[PDB]
């Protein structure tokens, strides 16, 4: 019952209820003619609600409150982007514009402005070395070390035991590694092992692309990079 390519037109979103309370966003954009698939999370915090990622662009991000608007009817108040790349804050604007507290680590917020991207407004203080855990509202923010970008960053609900990996983890389809120009192969396995370590009751894993599983999406992640890796 996940959302594919196959049933979301250009520019709209699809909203997938993984638990009470949580919901994943699925999006799509294309690049050099293919078409992929894009999640984030939402979280229901009180009466409010906690977006994790944009919809990747201006246009999937307007469509993306449109559509909560719609269908859960309580306000978007804060935004975490959990790296730097523009799948991630990529409507960051957008979301501003609409009265979003947008969100991100100062190591993102770097790395997004000398990437001349859209740049979250707030600073996530306490998540600067690999192992340091936040509590933002309803959800625990993990930043496991340098994975898929330097400033990856996790999201863990301990209501609904539900792990959003986001880019740093593979969906099963992807048998071989994604965009890792920016990525640090080296320490990626370290980092997806403190995952393992800190988050090892996690029934739900969300990947940043592609199709929900459980905890196996981290030991598939680890045996694709190691994998590029002895390219
Ligand atoms: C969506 C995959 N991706 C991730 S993960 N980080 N960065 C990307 C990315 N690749 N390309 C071609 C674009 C436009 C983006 Cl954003
Ligand atoms: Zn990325
Ligand atoms: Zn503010
Ligand atoms: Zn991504």
């Amino acid at each position: 019952e996940y959302p594919t390519v196959s049933e979301i037109p250009v520019g709209e979103v699809r909203l997938y209820q993984i638990a009470d309370g949580v919901w994943s966003h699925i999006a799509t954009q294309s690049f050099d003619g293919a078409v992929y698939p894009s999640n984030g999370l939402i979280v229901r915090d009180g009466d409010e609600l906690l977006l994790i990622d944009t919809a990747w662009g201006a246009k999937n991000t307007a469509a993306l409150l449109a559509e909560i608007e719609k269908q859960i009817g309580l306000p978007v108040t804060r935004a975490v982007s959990t790296h730097f790349h523009d799948d991630r804050v990529g409507g960051v604007d957008v979301l501003r514009a609409a009265g979003v507290a947008t969100y991100a680590s100062p190591s993102t917020r770097r790395l997004a402005e000398v990437e001349g991207n859209e740049i979250p407004t707030h600073s996530l203080e306490g998540l600067s070395s690999s192992g340091d855990a936040v509590r933002f509202g309803p959800v625990e923010l993990f930043y496991p070390g340098a994975a898929h970008s330097t400033d990856n960053l996790v999201v863990y609900v301990p209501s609904a035991s539900v792990l959003y990996g986001g880019c740093a983890i593979y969906e099963l389809s992807r048998t071989s590694a994604g965009n890792v120009a920016d990525a640090d192969l080296a320490e990626w396995p370290t980092s997806i092992e403190r995952i393992q370590q800190h988050y090892p009751e996690a029934q739900f894993v969300i990947p940043g692309h592609g199709l929900p599983g459980g905890l196996d999406l981290l030991k598939h992640t680890t045996n694709v990079v190691k994998a590029h890796t002895n390219r």
